């Protein structure tokens, strides 16, 4: 009992791991004095989750020692569907650990939930794959982008992202046909957050699969907007911006 | 980009298509001047479709040539699950056509879909089975007519629809029991259209299998009344009535 | 045509056969003049359900004669999904009888649904097993057993609910890990019924099957409280009050 991180409202946490425990197994919570960040890469090594909380995500946060302590989602995601949405969600663990503590308190002191998960041993491959300067870089409201992907997947497992000057274009090409959402930059004044931004440095004509991008646009219930860096060179960033941290997808392209 | 058939909102096709979808696979929509019909003969040949819609189902439509462009409902189904509900659906074809272009506009000018689909080649054997005088004619709240179909088939595979005078009888009988819905035809004022009529000219003890009826009652999302003619000699019809159109649905009897 | 119990509401007899339809398969609905009472082991022989039904928890209750009618929950129930929740469910047999007649009929004479069930055969094995003293007697709210015994069943297949003096203790020991949800006794104003007591004679340390317990908690629907009574010598006694009737789930220790 030593680095006993603790959040607001226990469906915070949930709802961030609920973020990207489908399209990954394992991930290495490594967890500092300045908050906690995590990498995750699936089997098939196409891939990459980053994920980076802050101690301003939490309501009250404590780490006198960098510690690394990895475990795997499925199991952690059982024990994140025992509280009650508003409980207070307290991941306590010590010094060299063999297991992590999650306590669940209401506001009441009925209910005292102690649960312990047996942590698991990952390799610390960690990667830094994030480029200096995108191709393209877009922004649009991820409710938005989450319709395109999931209307395009009924179509064939390889969904074409196909960008020029002004021009987002999604296309998917498969046996019973085809599909082709195209999407214009513009500026919203009533809600500005549902604009589209685009930053072409250069036009961009990328393949990915289907079966990530489904996987990816779960992310939309983190923020209202997703950030998309496409490049010919390395994996398109997706990435979700939450309150004093991020959730990244790197995603290599096809072919 | 001839014939450019236009709905006024997506989900009014969609609902048309989802009333036969899963009687059925392949249909063979044979669309003209007047508007579009289509039929649908299952597999075992015991249950047709056929459908119509007017001019005045559309908000614009237009067709210089009769075109039939027939295609497979669950492709087609797949690219109805594409649009906002309320988005300007436009069926698009040019004369002899390899696929029909689906267009999916919202109010405002920001999303712009346009889908493909790869037209089926399907046997031009239309049948006309519909009789000028059938041994009984009936109209009860489709509501109503589901919830007999439903709880009946709980109990065999076979329902018996038995009618004599001013006595319409749902008879379901199986290996753990049986069950009996017995309704007789009114006149209601407050609500006129949950009236039940009878019209029998000769009593009528026909046998329909409870996987077909369970089907065609899923027409009753497009049709507050059903219209069902039992005759001894000819299969049985059941029609939703639609706006501008119908929905018809003829089964012929076991045994 | 002759016992002809009759209920309000046809959902209250429903709710009271889904209550504890899950657990068991073949009941022994025993009728006599004061009421309705049965008893359903399961295969395993490890669970006993008891059911009472009185007098008054009928609309119009009678019978003039002593009627053991055994049935399948499974038939039971599929009957029991034809009702609209508001009509008179008129259960019907006569003596020495073949089938159980449910008869279905609203508040207008529009619809009148009769069906017949088959009666089973089953063994008159009728188990007294309830004791004068406990070990422990505690009563909870239903809602609140029902989270801890599914939040626990996450972990491990055996739930061990530990009882010292003011101290309930439940807890899961599994391969990923191990939960504890601890409430102690006390007394509320606003709502008195979300309240728990406990009248510990003695320590108890008892351990049950997960799967048992997640059937028992289904009769929460029945009652805001569950009276539970742990004994190191005989099974142990989940009790559910009805309105002049109660459910009863006796269950064996494990180990």
């Amino acid at each position: 009992h030593m680095l006993e991180a603790k959040f607001e409202e226990a469906s915070l946490f949930k709802r961030i791991i609920d973020g990207f425990k489908d399209c990954v197994q394992l991930v290495n919570f490594q967890c500092k004095e300045d908050g906690i960040i995590a990498q995750a890469v699936d089997d098939s090594r196409v891939l990459l989750v980053s994920l980076e909380i802050g101690v301003e995500a939490f309501q009250e946060y404590r780490c006198d020692h960098p510690v690394t302590l990895g475990m795997d989602l499925t199991s952690l995601s059982k024990i994140l569907r025992c509280g009650n949405n508003t409980d207070t969600l307290t991941l306590i663990a010590d010094n060299t650990p063999d297991s992590i503590i999650l306590l669940f308190e209401d506001t009441k002191k009925d209910r005292i939930a102690e649960y312990s998960l047996k942590l698991m041993d990952i390799d610390a491959d960690f990667l830094k794959i994030e480029e200096l300067q995108y191709d393209s870089t877009l922004s649009l409201p991820s409710s938005e982008f989450s319709k395109i992907v999931r209307d395009l997947s009924q179509l064939s497992d390889s969904i074409n992202i196909m960008i020029t000057k002004e021009t987002i274009k999604f296309v998917a090409d498969g046996d019973i046909g085809s599909g082709s959402a195209i999407i214009k930059p513009f500026v919203d004044m009533e809600h500005p957050e549902t604009s589209i931004k685009l930053e072409m440095d250069q036009p961009v004509d990328l393949t990915f699969g289907a079966k990530y991008l489904l996987d990816i646009i779960k992310g939309s219930s983190l923020s209202d907007r997703v950030g998309i860096r496409l490049s010919s060179e390395a994996p398109a960033l997706f990435q979700f911006d939450l309150k004093s941290g991020f959730l990244q997808f790197f995603l290599a392209p096809k072919f």
